[PDB]
């Protein structure tokens, strides 16, 4: 049974998965995505290292493949993070002039978003912008541009594609008493009051065993920032306990503004932490107990 169809029947938008070209041509990933998932996200092909490895010169082959595949198969598409610090090409991190870096950041956002204008439901515009204590992470963008880089990024994105839902995303937002969770709420509320077009908060949910229960309190707290949408992104759970996965799904169901959930791959051996077997399909592409528990919970 399709968890995407079942979550749509409960009033949500999608159950999604991260993938890319070489996943779609190997294993059983294409067949499982066709049957069971409603949105695809690029595992790597839209990050800055993959798309603009030298200035103004864009690499679109991998991203184009994914977008085409999704359109041919009737799937929604999420757009990978436009502005973050992870694996940034060195040409970006060596810029020290505020005007130049602002122009570079705007060009990167506008070029990607324009290419797929109208085809992408939601873009992760800024990612991983917070330290664990809730202060802003001192990346090249913060150091050179200042804290206005976040408003500028969102305003530029809204102009490039008004159809898309624009998200800020971060990890370790899984507990309502952790400082980072309240800090992103505080800042998103302030940005929205200033008219910054942040449509969503995306929670990059990488859980250890037993941490699913806390999402039932953290996700409503994230929703108190007043964004139109929230989502659960990049989900994986060490051990893949049914209890943990069902708790995350029910957090989504309980929060009216939570539009959907995306899991961080199809089958355990293709996870970035495969030794924790944290996904919904095993190494033979069989649905694991957590998959069936989600099916029953949604019924
Ligand atoms: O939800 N996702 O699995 C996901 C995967 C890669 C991404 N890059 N940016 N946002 C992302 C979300």
């Amino acid at each position: 049974q399709s968890i995407d169809q079942l979550i749509k029947a409960r009033g949500k938008v999608y159950f999604g998965v991260a993938t890319d070209q070489n996943r779609l041509t190997t294993g059983k990933n294409a067949a499982i995505i066709q049957a069971d998932f409603g949105m695809v996200w690029p595992e790597n092909s839209m990050h800055w290292d993959a798309t603009e490895p030298s200035q103004g010169n864009f690499n679109f082959a991998g991203a184009d493949y994914l977008v085409n595949w999704a359109q041919q198969n009737g799937k929604l598409i999420g757009g990978g993070c436009l502005v973050w610090h992870r694996d940034l090409p060195s040409w970006v991190s060596s810029i020290t002039d505020k005007n130049t870096l602002t122009n570079v950041m705007k060009n990167h956002i506008t070029t990607l978003m324009t290419r797929y204008k109208g085809k992408i439901r939601n873009w992760d515009v800024v990612g991983e912008a917070f330290n664990e204590d809730g202060s802003l992470r001192q990346t090249v963008f913060l150091n050179v541009i200042g804290e206005d880089y976040i408003p500028i990024a969102f305003q530029t994105a809204r102009a490039a594609d008004p159809n898309a839902k624009l998200y800020i995303m971060d990890y370790n937002l899984d507990s309502a008493s952790y400082p980072k969770t309240q800090a992103i709420v505080n800042r998103v509320k302030q940005w929205r009051a200033a008219g910054v077009p942040i449509d969503g908060i995306g929670s990059q949910t990488h859980l250890s065993a037993g941490q699913g229960a806390g999402v039932l309190q953290a996700l409503p707290l994230l929703a108190s920032a007043g964004t139109p949408e929230v989502s659960i992104l990049m989900l994986d759970v060490a051990g893949a306990s049914p209890t943990d996965y069902v708790n995350v799904v029910n957090a989504c169901l309980n929060v009216q503004s939570c539009v959907g959930i995306t899991v961080f791959g199809v089958a355990d051996p293709d996870s970035w932490r495969a030794s924790t077997t944290p996904l919904l399909f095993d190494g033979n592409f069989n649905p694991k107990p957590a998959y069936n528990a989600i099916v029953q919970d949604l019924q």
